[PDB]
């Protein structure tokens, strides 16, 4: 486990990390961590938009892992969420995110009241899934947009959004606003 000099070693080692059938959690987050944003590396993929936050795919892992760029605008933010089974590696390239922890609602319409909140600052690196629970991710500046690298492994198109006031969720279809630095129609 050596330290990522820049995202193109940073993606080298994941392949290495992910060659097997089972992921070593901590030690990809701690190579995440151990990369240190440079702008210059990733441009390619800071595709912004106006109104939400954009998912910018950078590599398919050898169909192992997604991995990709999301690009916060100013108050943009997700729904609450899980990762359909999947693991869920989030570090910050630029600006801060706060996290918002929910548990599983009940199967009795409810409002969904938070566990816990956080921020992530530059570099830091968080991880999730089903069994810790679902949350949802904004970048609550007002003058600074963000961008995060997100890791999911296995790979999937879809996911639940859950409503704050009742629990009940309904199924998205992920979107990409680019692929390997060109935007999609
Ligand atoms: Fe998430």
């Amino acid at each position: 486990l050596l330290k990522p000099r820049t995202l193109a070693d940073l993606i080298r080692i994941l392949h290495e990390l992910f060659a097997g059938d089972e992921v070593n959690v901590e030690e990809v987050q701690a190579v995440l961590e151990a990369y240190e944003s440079n702008p210059a590396d990733w441009a390619l993929y800071a595709k912004f938009d106006q109104y939400r936050y954009t998912r910018n795919l950078v590599d398919q892992g050898n169909g192992k892992f997604n991995l990709m760029i999301l690009c916060w605008g100013e108050g943009h933010g997700s729904s609450i969420h899980d990762h359909t089974d999947s693991h869920c590696f989030l570090k910050l390239l630029q600006g801060n995110l706060k996290e918002t922890l929910f548990d599983w609602p009940d199967k009795k319409s409810n409002e969904m009241i938070k566990k816990s909140e956080r921020t992530l600052r530059e570099n830091q690196c968080a991880y999730i899934n089903d069994s810790i629970g679902l949350h949802r991710v904004e970048n609550v500046s007002h003058t600074e947009p963000a961008v995060s690298l997100h890791l999911y492994s296995p790979p999937f198109d879809t996911c639940h959004a859950f409503d704050q006031r009742t629990g009940h969720k309904n199924k998205v279809t992920m979107t990409f606003h680019s692929k390997f630095g060109i935007r999609t129609p």
